[PDB]
C-alpha cells in the first residue's frame, strides 16, 4: 500500500546566500504593497455563512434541502469537487513550502517580518476553503468521507516537492501559477453549479475563487518587483520552473486503491472543462504577458536564452466515444467517464 | 480589533551551525527508533468512524441523537472542548514550528530524510483531530461556529513563537511537553464524558488522546538519545525552556471581543480539572524523571548549574465562591464560571 513518490533527486538552496539581503531590504515595500491588500479578519466571510445553521430551528430543513439538491448533481462533478477539496485540505504542506524559502521565511512561527505576516494571514484564509468544502461534502451524502479522509492522510504524509529549491524566485513564481490555476478551477465549478440548479453551491465555490484572485495579485506583484530589480536572475528562475514543468500540489494523490489517482481525477476535470491543458498554457501566456518578458532590456547571454524559451512556450504547448469509465473510491466505487 | 502579540524580541538560531551534523548522522537511527513507531494509513482511524454516516438511512436519527445528548452537556464543558478544538485547528502553525529547526527540518516539503518523513506523517495524524472535533461541535448545535471559525483565522494569522530559536534541542523538548499536555487534556475530557451520559463523545476524545501518547513517546525518545550523546548541551536546553516558561500554542487566542481569551479558557479548564497548574508540574516532574536528569555525570560548571535548576523546579511550582461568571462568544455570549 505505497503512495506514489517523487521521481527525481531533491535539490536545496539554488539561490546564492549573498542575495537574501534583497528580500530583507524589501520588507517595508511588502508592507505597503502586499500587506495592505489583506482583508481584516472581522470583514472576512466564514464557512458558517454558507452552511446550514445548527443553532437554528431551520437546521433540519436546511440539511434536507442541501441533500435534495445534491442528488441532482452527477457523480463526475462530485469527483472533481472532491479532488479540489482534498487539495485545499493539504494546506499545512503549502505553508511549509512557503517557509522553506531562504529570504522570506518565518523563522519562529510568529516573526514580525512582512513576509512572515503575509504567510500566516494567507494560510488563515486558505484554512476556510477546506473547512467549507469538507462540511458541504459531508452533509451531501453523495461521497465516501472515510476514503476521502484516508486520501488526505496519505497526501499530507507524502507531502510534495514543488522543486523551488529554497529560492523565493522559484517559489514565488510557483505560487503565482498555482493561485491562478485554483482561481480558474473554483471559478468553473461555480459557473456550472448555477445551471445545475443550485445557487448555494455556486456561492461556495465563487467565494473561494475570489480569495485566490487576491492571493494571485499579491504573488505576481512580488515577482513584478523582482523583474524590476533583477531581470537576469528572475527570467532564469522563470524558465527553470517551466523547463522542469509546474507539478501540481496534489499530484502524489493516493486512496489506497488507484495507483494513478491524480491523473484520473485530472482527466475528469479536463473532460468537464473545469481545468484543462488549454488552461495551463493560458496561465503561462497571461504570466508572460503580465510580467512583460518580451520587453526586458540588457540581459545576459544566459538571460537572453531564458527570455526566448519562456516567450515561445505558450503557443508551443497549445498545439497538443474515446475515454473509458472508471470507478472512484471517493464515490463508493461508482464509475464515471475519464 | 488587534489580537494579543508576543511580548518579547524574537531570537533565531541559538544552536551552533557546526552541530547540525549530529542530527544528519542520526538519520538511520530515527528510522529504526522513531519511524517504526508509526501507524500505516490503512490501519488508522478516520473522523468518519465516530460521526453520523451521511450515506446511511440512519443519518437523520444519528444526528438527532447526537444533538439530544449534547443538550445534557453543560456550557463550561463546551467552552473547554471548543478551546481544545481551536488549538488542534491551528495545526499548520505547528508543522511550520517543526520545520524551523536547523538539522531536522523538511527542506523541500517531500524530503526523504527520517526527520521530514516523521514531520509529515505526524501532521497527517494531527489533521484528523481538528476535523473530528470540528464536525462534532458543528452538529451539536450548542456552540457558535462563526465565532469559533473567526477565532481560528485570528490564531493562524497571529501564529506563535515557542522560543525554540531554530534549535532541535529546544524544539524537541518543547514538543515532548506539549504532547503530554494534550494527552492529559483530551484524556480528561474523555473520562468525564462517560458519566456525563455519552459514550460516543468519550470515544472521540480518547482516540485523540491515544494518538498524542504515541507522539509523546517518539519525541521524548529523541531527547533521550540527545542526553546520551550530549548531556551538556541538552541539560542547558532543558533549563533554557523552563527559565523562559513553556508558552502554550494557542496563547494568542482572540475572538474579536475578549482581550484575555486564553487566560479565561484556561481557568475554566483549570476549574473543571481538565488541565491544571498541578498538571504542568506533573509533566515537568515526569520529564525530569523520564530523562533521568539527577543521574547525569561529567557536566560543565554551566551544565551543573542547569542540572540543579531543572531538578529543583517541580516541587517549587507545586507550592502555589471565588471565581466570577463571564460570557464567551463561542457559546453566543452565555456565561460560565471562570
Ligand atoms: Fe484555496
Ligand atoms: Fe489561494
Ligand atoms: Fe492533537
Ligand atoms: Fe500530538
Amino acid at each position: 500500500f505505497m503512495p506514489p513518490r517523487e521521481v527525481h533527486v531533491q535539490v536545496t538552496h539554488s539561490m546564492p546566500p549573498q542575495k537574501i539581503e534583497i528580500f530583507k531590504s524589501l520588507d517595508n515595500w511588502a508592507e505597503e504593497n502586499i500587506l495592505v491588500h489583506l482583508k481584516p479578519v472581522e470583514k472576512c466571510w466564514q464557512p458558517q455563512d454558507f452552511l446550514p445553521d445548527p443553532a437554528s430551528d431551520g437546521f433540519d430543513e436546511q440539511v434536507r434541502e442541501l441533500r435534495e439538491r445534491a442528488k441532482e448533481i452527477p457523480d463526475d462533478y462530485f469527483v472533481v469537487l472532491v479532488g479540489d477539496m482534498i487539495t485545499e485540505e493539504a494546506l499545512p504542506t503549502y505553508q511549509t513550502m512557503l517557509n522553506t524559502l531562504d529570504g522570506v521565511r518565518d523563522e519562529t512561527g510568529a516573526s514580525p517580518t512582512s513576509w512572515a505576516i503575509w504567510t500566516r494571514a494567507w494560510t488563515a484564509e486558505e484554512n476556510r476553503h477546506g473547512d467549507l468544502l469538507n462540511k458541504y461534502l459531508y452533509l451531501s451524502g453523495r461521497v465516501d468521507m472515510r476514503q476521502i479522509e484516508k486520501t488526505i492522510q496519505y497526501l499530507i504524509g507524502s507531502g510534495m516537492d514543488p522543486r523551488t529549491e529554497n529560492s523565493p524566485y522559484l517559489g514565488f513564481i510557483y505560487t503565482s501559477f498555482q493561485e491562478r490555476a485554483t482561481f480558474i478551477s473554483h471559478g468553473n465549478t461555480a459557473r456550472q453549479a448555477k445551471e445545475h440548479g443550485d445557487i448555494k453551491l455556486a456561492q461556495i465555490c465563487g467565494t473561494i475563487a475570489a480569495d485566490e484572485k487576491r492571493h494571485e495579485t499579491a504573488y505576481t506583484k512580488i515577482v513584478e518587483k523582482l523583474f524590476e530589480i533583477d531581470p537576469d536572475g528572475t527570467v532564469l528562475a522563470f524558465a527553470d520552473m517551466m523547463r522542469k514543468k509546474i507539478s501540481m500540489p496534489a499530484h502524489l494523490m493516493y486512496d489506497g486503491r488507484d495507483d494513478n489517482l491524480f491523473d484520473h481525477f485530472s482527466a475528469v476535470a479536463q473532460r468537464l472543462g473545469v481545468y484543462t491543458a488549454k488552461d495551463y498554457a493560458d496561465i503561462l501566456e497571461f504570466l508572460v504577458g503580465r510580467w512583460k518578458v518580451d520587453k526586458l532590456t540588457g540581459l545576459s547571454a544566459e538571460g537572453q536564452k531564458a527570455q526566448d524559451y519562456v516567450c515561445r512556450l505558450p503557443p508551443r504547448i497549445r498545439r497538443l466515444k474515446e475515454a473509458p469509465t472508471m470507478p472512484f473510491s471517493w464515490i463508493f466505487d461508482r464509475q464515471v467517464k475519464l
